[PDB]
């Protein structure tokens, strides 16, 4: 099967974190797909750098920061360091990432999101549209019960 559940200890503490920190089910949803704890603790930029480093429980990439956010209006490849913050501030965090959407939109955010500026050029691949669905089949699930919001249930679909 491609999709599924498995609990995680402590995953209750960070989804009230994120839904009291500015976030909403559909960050969750997100979120709950890059990483199995909610967690920044992945390797640093994911163990990428300049435009294409990774940053934030979303592991939002630094291009879609530096073009599309308020904290990183319009800083440069060079700059990317700077997304570091994101790692600790969670209320930055998802702001950036609402506000990148905003700017781009849900199709070409995903797009972006997804793979970078190369995926701004071509935002329907089936590549970002299977990324799409698993993230809606996630918000689903977790908008099936209020329980999912605050227990230690993840949804996880391998994409
Ligand atoms: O413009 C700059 C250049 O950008 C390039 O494009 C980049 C882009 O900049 C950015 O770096 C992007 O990064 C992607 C990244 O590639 C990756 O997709 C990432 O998404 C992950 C996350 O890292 C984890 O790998 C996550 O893993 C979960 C699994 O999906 C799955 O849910 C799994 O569940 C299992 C379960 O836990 C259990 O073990 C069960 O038994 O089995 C299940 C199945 O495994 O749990 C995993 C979590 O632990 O998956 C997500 C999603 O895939 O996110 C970022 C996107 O934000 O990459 C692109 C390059 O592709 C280019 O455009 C270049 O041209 C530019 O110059």
């Amino acid at each position: 099967a491609d999709r599924g559940t498995e609990t995680v200890p402590g995953l209750g503490q960070r989804k009230q974190q994120i839904l009291n920190s500015g976030g909403g089910v559909w960050d969750l949803a997100i979120a709950m797909l890059e990483t199995k704890n909610l967690g920044t603790d992945y390797v640093y930029g994911d163990g990428k750098t300049y435009d294409s480093a990774n940053f934030g429980i979303f592991k939002q990439n630094w291009f879609m920061l530096r073009t599309s956010t308020s904290q990183f209006k319009g800083q440069t490849t060079n700059q990317w360091n700077n997304g570091a913050v994101l790692n600790s501030n969670l209320q930055q965090d998802i702001k950036a990432r609402q506000e990148s959407q905003n700017y781009y939109g849900p199709d070409k955010w995903f797009a972006g999101h997804r793979n970078g500026e190369s995926g701004l050029s071509n935002p329907y691949t089936q590549d970002i549209t299977n990324y799409k669905d698993a993230v809606n089949w996630i918000h689903d699930q977790l908008a099936s019960d209020p329980k999912y919001l605050s227990d230690d249930t993840r949804f996880w679909v391998d994409v």
